[PDB]
């Protein structure tokens, strides 16, 4: 298909999101690349506002799932690809268990050669000291499963998981995550049978930067059906 194959080889990134949460605004770039071949996802982040005012990993999900390998027999269950290069919006509702939300919304499509994610977000009803505002979130991040399910009166998908934040006492900040997908385009896309993405990150420093960062490496394979 037209889609799929534009991801056969390594894919550079954009991101650019635009945040308020509780009224602190701020903003975000991102560079790297993409290589869907290992489900591989590589790049780096930089506030460009000063300091982040909520914690990095509360942001992983929010920063392009046509980069997930889909394995060969589940092709025709690949709706995130099957959208390029004109893309897909994508909208979620994030709610932190007791504390506040997101609600994002983001256009990812490529300009070019290049895939970008562009997003705007927006957070409400955050505690001021609560483990977001309050910065109580370890440097790290869990492996996840995302269920997909079509959504056809949107020629499109929807998502539910649960995405689970380390708080410093050793506890978990629960992040429940809603989510649709709807194509930009006009040309054919797929729309799946149940399945989901099997999900792992690692967040990191770059030793010499001394603007707020954060480096992902991110690995997401598509499972769930057999044939």
């Amino acid at each position: 298909s037209k889609g799929e194959e534009l991801f056969t080889g390594v894919v550079p990134i954009l991101v650019e999101l635009d945040g308020d949460v509780n009224g602190h605004k701020f903003s975000v770039s991102g560079e790297g690349e993409g290589d869907a071949t290992y489900g591989k996802l590589t790049l780096k982040f930089i506030c460009t506002t000063g300091k982040l005012p909520v914690p990095w990993p509360t942001l992983v999900t929010t920063f392009v799932q046509c980069f997930s390998r889909y394995p060969d027999h589940m092709k025709r269950h690949d709706f995130f690809k099957s959208a390029m290069p004109e893309g897909y919006v994508q909208e979620r509702t994030i709610s932190f268990k007791d504390d506040g939300n997101y609600k994002t919304r983001a256009e990812v499509k490529f300009e070019g050669d290049t895939l970008v994610n562009r997003i705007e977000l927006k957070g409400i009803d955050f505690k001021e000291d609560g483990n977001i505002l309050g910065h109580k979130l370890e440097y790290n991040y869990n492996s996840h499963n995302v269920y997909i399910t079509a959504d056809k009166q949107k020629n499109g998908i929807k998502a539910n998981f649960k995405i689970r934040h380390n708080i410093e006492d050793g506890s978990v900040q629960l992040a429940d995550h809603y989510q649709q997908n709807t194509p930009i385009g006009d040309g054919p896309v797929l729309l799946p049978d149940n399945h989901y993405l099997s999900t792992q990150s690692a967040l990191s420093k770059d030793p010499n930067e001394k603007r707020d960062h954060m480096v992902l490496l991110e690995f997401v394979t598509a499972a769930g059906i057999t044939h």
